[PDB]
């Protein structure tokens, strides 16, 4: 129904999902002119992240970017409402230009980015239910460069290998999520925004955090190679790219640092 | 259409579907899209120095200011004559004034300014050749707070008395190219298109390299002189934040310097 290319490209996407064109869009670009410290954000707790290396978590490529499943055991803690675990996701570049980020600072795009996806379980039953609701959704952002190896993003970047094609699925056994966010969680910008794919609702409490995590240029370029969009069969393959939004026009956003 | 609400530029596409097409501006010009290229030499501005003794049509449309200039002005050096139609600006609001269109490694500039011309070789008038490949050729101009600029200052003198929809006013002759910038013979070359509905891909772009200047005063002028409404409309509407974001390049921009 939609894309990130050509014809149901993002500015298409408002056509069959009226929300894309609405109000609170995300992402944006955080940069001095929009923010305002606000000394009573205090730090997230994570809980639940520790998954065991006995269960198995499903990783799929669904055309879109690849995601895995995580457990509604997994929630953060801060927030006036309980938010539980539904998935964690990437958005990526290209190697001619990679940078994929959604979120930019100050005007810049990092290599990637992580999104750790939750639900408002005080309120709403599941995701599904939760994600045109006030409150419904809370999204962790975590930037991603170019640097060392990373062995924590291995735990995922290893199975892609299982997953190049539209509808492919791997199994990855259970490890720390927390492994994935940065150093000084306590630093993150802080705004109510939206989904950043159709239905783009404007149901999300974003959390982006303000130091990034790096990644090897090996894993960067596996991450930006080794997908495709298309199912296996497809007689016109289409490499997995530029799968990021642009930024949205923005209003504050609330910084848990005052510089 | 507009540049903020239901209307805005996500929705474009719904009733312009070049807004959803190929070829979009404005674009974001960073290293890893630009390729130097020793051929492309500097424009040559004839007829730029208008007469005293003439006048040309300043109107606030509702989306923006115009000023009507005559088909006597040309570029020289691209493979056609182009003609001169109109120019016009695009800005942001005194809260976040950083509203050119076209942005340079992620940073936005205060304003920019359009000088739009026409294949008048091939084709009688602007409108025709709007919709033709390669029809329109447009001159930006970066504009940054600095100093203030008595060229800038010819137009905006006149903005009291255009403040409202359809309001017009008539500007003496000037010399056009005092709103040009210093070496001119450094740019950005790119294929692509008008940055508003309808938002043809049938525009030969030319950002120029270096900025101009403007005043924190002019630039508070031009953010808040200005209405998209008629005067006598009960509901009035700032006329502020009119740039389209920049729009996904995956294709070359050419420059005419290396360093
Ligand atoms: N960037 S984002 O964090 O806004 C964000 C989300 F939040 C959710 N998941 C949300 C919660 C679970 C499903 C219920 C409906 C809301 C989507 C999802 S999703 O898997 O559920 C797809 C449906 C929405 O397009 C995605 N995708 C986009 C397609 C590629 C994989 C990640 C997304 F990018
Ligand atoms: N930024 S841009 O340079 O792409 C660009 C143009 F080029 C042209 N003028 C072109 C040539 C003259 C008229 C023929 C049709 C194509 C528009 C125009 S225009 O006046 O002709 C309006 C066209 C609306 O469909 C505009 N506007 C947008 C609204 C405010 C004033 C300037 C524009 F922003
Ligand atoms: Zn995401
Ligand atoms: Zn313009």
């Amino acid at each position: 129904k939609w894309t990130y290319f050509g014809p149901d490209g993002e500015n298409s996407w408002s056509k069959k999902y009226p929300s894309c064109g609405g109000l609170l869009q995300s992402p944006i670009d955080l940069h001095s002119d929009i923010l305002q410290y606000d000394a009573s954000l205090t730090p997230l707790e994570f809980q639940g992240y520790n998954l065991s290396a006995n269960k198995q978590f499903l990783l799929t490529n669904n055309g879109h970017s690849v995601k895995l499943n995580l457990p509604s055991d997994m929630h953060i803690q801060g927030l006036q409402s309980r938010y539980s675990a539904t998935q964690l996701h990437l958005h990526w570049g290209n190697p001619n230009d990679p940078h994929g980020s959604e979120h930019t600072v100050s005007g810049q795009h990092f290599a990637a980015e992580l999104h750790i996806v939750h639900y408002n379980s005080d309120l709403y039953p599941d995701a599904s239910t939760a994600s045109n609701k006030s409150e419904g959704l809370a999204v962790l952002a975590v930037l991603i460069e170019m640097g060392s190896f990373n062995p924590s993003y291995d735990k995922i970047f290893s199975h892609l290998q299982h997953v190049k094609y539209k509808g492919q699925e791997a199994f990855v056994p259970g490890f720390n999520i927390e492994e994935l966010l940065p150093e000084r969680t306590a630093e993150y910008y802080r705004y109510r925004g939206s989904l950043t794919t159709p239905p783009c609702n404007p149901t999300v409490l974003w959390t982006v955090f303000r130091n990034p995590v790096q990644i090897s240029q090996e894993q960067l370029l596996a991450l930006e190679t080794a997908l495709y969009c298309t199912h296996m069969d497809d007689p016109s393959p289409r490499e997995m790219i530029n799968n990021f939004r642009q930024v949205q026009k923005f209003r504050l956003v609330y910084t848990s640092f005052s510089q």
